[PDB]
């Protein structure tokens, strides 16, 4: 069960590499934010910074699987002017969508989901908060040597696992 | 996308209790299976057994959506004389139609297609391969208990896991 | 050093889940394998199984980095009836080229190499035995769920450790 | 692909013994560098110290293969009076062309390439941005043991490694 309002690491099912907003690897402050990326943190594999959802319901204390969510990043540093909130942006260099932060809660570019695959999870990005959706995976196109998650073709198998 | 011929569990959507044939549930001999129903695995969730999707353009390596494929079970024990292949039967006793096994390839009732069903799909089955198709959902009416695929009004969402 | 003709697993660089001809997975003896596919060992991680290393200049001892060398499988058991040597063929259901076993030993379809990248290695395959080399990398497009090597955009960082 | 503005390990394709000016292998503040080479670390390899290459269009997000860059080392450290930016000078006392740092942003004799080198790359140096550009190799003659980069008739195939 994944409680609504609590911290947790989002982590790739097989591995321990888990993903940090680009804001927080560079750890210096920014004048802006046009495309924080999340980013996996590889070499060697590190934990990350959690994330907490919040359902399109307000009244449910447990996560609903397949339902509409906002995902935001939980972090007391922060370097950018914009929210810590998800979202997806149209990128030339990335060609086409990638995850960045900077959103708004309850925005119509805010909504993602959890959903089962296989015996974990994937996360997918619904615009307008509606199907079709859009698998959340990995790409690396324009990343030049990162991985960065993006609406692509192939899902992202992932976990959750409660934070500190 | 679902390979034909290869091995595949049906899953719910948002559950990780999956589907087994009675009979193999049972795990004992049976003079007949007149009846022999496609049951969820519940205490506790269970992956259950797989099935293999057929297409009935016998060309298609790939099981296209909104067309008319058979499904079998993927078992090499079987506790039935009648065949592994799905079909549909009336059944005063459940009130009305349920998915069995003991059906022929390419027969009449046979034919079974996977559609969208918002973010993920849905079995329906279709008398003599032809519109109008019914879903294939979850009813529990003269189970004894337990819950088992029938033709219903309402879709049971579904997911599919390559076997492993 | 990598060296002739010495059994090697071939590792993704930051995971222990290795790779094994299809055919190998399988167990049972095929009519034929027109396209026996190296696919990834996942559900757990698994060593696979290894390779031997051939380069072109038949008078190495040590395997050269960045130079035309044939790759075959080994492995006592074998359920093919074509050869265990590693090539490249097309395929629609997988939308182009796929790494597959069934090779001839110096064809001009017969040539990869080894090359650095970042702390570890790539394999690429070249065409003729000369550049512009592809990539080798994981793809799951029509593999109905399996992952399999293939000429890709994005390299496989790989690694080598010698075999049992 | 490379990224305008990160930092990059230059390494030879086939080691794993990198670059690094002279300044910051002897870690000892200068009176001044009117030759500070970029040496190669080899006893042990060891990856050397990051470059950033900036394209002469400053539109351009992605490097492009075939045109006019300026190449600067990335350190926070810096033991010389003179710029991080690197340039080529004749030196007697090396029989001719080195590469060094002390350039100058834009400079006449500021503007590198990077160019395909088989199934690799090269760098190569343009006098006044344009051709005949000459390869950038490795040299020994006068560095007292060290080898160091230099325009020369025979290029050094290199690849490059995001830093980290
Ligand atoms: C379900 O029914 C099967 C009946 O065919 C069982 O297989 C049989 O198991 C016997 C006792 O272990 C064994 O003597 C028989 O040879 C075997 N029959 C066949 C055709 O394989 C099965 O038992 C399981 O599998 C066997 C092979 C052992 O591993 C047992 O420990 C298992 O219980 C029954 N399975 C279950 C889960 O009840
Ligand atoms: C290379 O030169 C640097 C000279 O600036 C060294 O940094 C200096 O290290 C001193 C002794 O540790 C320290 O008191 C100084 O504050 C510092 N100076 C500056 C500007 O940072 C450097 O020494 C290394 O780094 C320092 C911070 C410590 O970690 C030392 O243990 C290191 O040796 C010299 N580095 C090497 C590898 O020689
Ligand atoms: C990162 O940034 C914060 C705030 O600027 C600073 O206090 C902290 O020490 C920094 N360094 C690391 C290694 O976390
Ligand atoms: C929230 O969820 C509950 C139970 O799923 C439902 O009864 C209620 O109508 C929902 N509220 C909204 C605003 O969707
Ligand atoms: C079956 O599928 C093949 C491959 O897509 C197609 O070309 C062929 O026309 C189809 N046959 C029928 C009867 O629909
Ligand atoms: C796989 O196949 C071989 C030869 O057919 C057989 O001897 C072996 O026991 C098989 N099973 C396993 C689990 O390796
Ligand atoms: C094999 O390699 C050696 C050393 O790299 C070289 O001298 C020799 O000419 C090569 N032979 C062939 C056939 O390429
Ligand atoms: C620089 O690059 C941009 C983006 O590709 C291009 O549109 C522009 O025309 C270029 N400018 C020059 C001077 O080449």
């Amino acid at each position: 069960a994944i409680l609504t309002g609590v911290p947790y690491y989002i982590l790739p099912s097989t591995s321990r590499a888990g993903f940090s907003p680009d804001n927080l690897r560079k750890n210096t402050s920014q004048p802006s934010c046009p495309l924080d990326l999340i980013t996996q943190l590889r070499f060697p594999p590190r934990i990350g910074v959690p994330v907490i959802f919040t359902p399109q319901n307000s009244s449910l204390k447990v996560v609903p699987l397949s339902h509409n969510l906002n995902i935001h990043t939980c972090s007391d540093l922060w370097f950018c002017p914009e929210s810590k909130i998800w979202t997806v942006k149209s990128s030339s260099i990335h060609r086409g969508l990638v995850v960045t932060t900077g959103g708004t809660f309850r925005s119509l570019g805010s909504w993602f989901r959890i959903e089962r695959h296989g015996d974990s999870y994937k996360l997918v990005h619904c615009p307008r908060g509606s199907t079709p959706c859009r698998d959340v995976g990995i790409e690396t196109v324009g990343g030049g040597g990162r991985r960065y998650l993006a609406p692509r073709d192939r899902p992202l198998a992932v976990r959750f696992t409660r934070a500190s």
